[PDB]
């Protein structure tokens, strides 16, 4: 999983 | 800006 | 606003 | 995988 | 089961 | 904002 939030 | 790989 | 259930 | 970004 | 209420 | 995952 990679995930983000910018 | 979210994203993500699953 | 991003929701999800996997 | 609960997930939400708010 | 999933409930979202914006 | 309301989130339920069951």
């Amino acid at each position: 999983i990679f995930a983000e939030d910018v």
